[PDB]
């Protein structure tokens, strides 16, 4: 998605944390 859950939430609807950035494993956007 483009973004950074540093804090460790990043639970969205279509999108995954992946502390410190934010996003997805495959991609990471």
């Amino acid at each position: 998605c483009g973004e950074t859950c540093v804090g460790g939430t990043c639970n969205t609807p279509g999108c995954t944390c992946s502390w410190p950035v934010c996003g997805h494993f495959r991609w990471g956007v």
